[PDB]
């Protein structure tokens, strides 16, 4: 019943987390092109999950300069970054990104994960 | 009233659930020409709600290298995945999702459930 | 006080719940053409506000399958779904729904309620 | 400190709650044509923030069943109902609203306000 | 862990509050015209945050009913209102708006600001 | 399971801080370019994450009365605000920033971070 629920005012911030850092190997055809990306057969992409939506901003250019990935796209508004590349420049890519998110800008984190 | 309500921060993050992963096995074509499908009329489709939404690029990667299922659509912004294919295929797909997400990447997971 | 406020994280995720399941008999004409519907003099509308969003083409599905109702519209993004008819068809629409949604999926659910 | 914060799953739904209806008696033009409104300089506005969104549909219907009332928008994404007319029937309608959203069904709800 | 957090569901509603009524004085030019805005070299802008956004036209109604400022935008989804003019009768148009919203209607609400 | 939740109304309002206060000091011009950006490739860039989103006015009129900053963009709508400079203006422009909004307004605040 209406009448018997607590009622607490919430007030809302963006946390600093990285939920998601996740690596792809061989993205099927039909994904990646809806998703707007223009990949070779080899590419593998990585996938980033952030809030504040702004930080997105950071791991796009940590990632770019971490290692030769190319960006896919940064979404400023919801946060997400896919990268692409071979496996092992996408993996160093988001090793670094969450090294400056997590380790030095304290953000939550998470480890790599892949398909 | 406004002065007896208790006030808290929240510092939202999005969670790691797989919601919703249900199967429609005959799907009424009004419905699934609204959402843009096509399909032959023996073609079940299969609905996924995945939170964080860039979770639904996972989830389409992972459904759609399953035999005989394609990719009705995926949305990245609220993080819908719909699927097509025979019913048994497509129960398949969504298994291997809940798998790879809800078992791999430790999300939140749910049963697969279904139109009777 | 900023300083006396409590901050706590709070990780979203969608419930499962059907909130609304309303019947209008006899829908206003301004109304039901702001809303896109083209209907009978006669028709009923019926209106289901449904989390998570996608569980609206569950719902659709069930509600034109039920019955002789017309889908109106639905609304993947938000969750909504709006069917119309006559009332006793709109009626064993939303039932379905809920039997569906509530009693097999196990959402949080309502009873039918009518203008 | 990130260490330091409790930290909870929140599953969201919609509440129920009809949290504004307004009367504004005699509304500056430059306002209400940026609503996209056309009124006569006697008449009044209503307005209406109501949860869930989809329950404006059953408040725009009921307060425009009210006489000498009119729509002036719904919007059925945010929730929102704009009504016009002149002052006591715009009142009227908003209470018929409260009152079938309130009393029969339910939802949380307040009192009638006025710009003074 | 995912299994070591607690689940509630939470009903949103909006809450009845002004948490910004700002004053900038002399607001440089590339912002105001970013905005949409034009003005006098003299004017003053006078910033609210609303919610629920549709108070943002009771708001926006008492400031130009206040005194003479004119009304930058009013943005019904958000709940933004911004207006322009003399200083003082921002100052005053702002002071209107918190006594009817807080005072009359109870918000929650907070002291005028400035740069 | 449904029946075991704990259930809470919660009356959504925005809270007041600045998340976020960072400078990159030579953003790859992929990113920078995405975002809508002319710079020298001496310039730095600065970004900020606003709430209440309408604080992004007051921010980025902080910021650009800095000597040597420009305003990248002002989001009003999300709060977002990115400025450029050289890396000592987009510091102090920060700053500015941080004192106006966290110390005269009480905004919750954050330090200016940095990539290395």
């Amino acid at each position: 019943t209406e009448e018997s629920k607590q009622r607490v005012i919430q007030e809302y911030v963006p946390g600093k987390q990285v939920t998601l850092a996740h690596i792809i190997a061989n993205p099927n055809e039909d994904i990646y092109k809806k998703l707007g990306l223009v990949l070779d057969k080899k590419d593998a992409i990585g996938i980033l999950t952030i809030t504040p939506s702004e930080a997105s901003i950071i791991a796009a250019d940590v990632a770019t300069k971490a290692s030769n990935v190319s960006l896919g796209f940064i979404d400023r508004f919801s946060g997400s970054v896919v990268i692409s590349g071979d496996v092992s420049s996408v993996e160093s890519a988001l090793n670094d990104v969450l090294e400056v998110l997590g380790n030095m800008l304290n953000f939550s984190s998470t480890k790599i994960t892949r398909t």
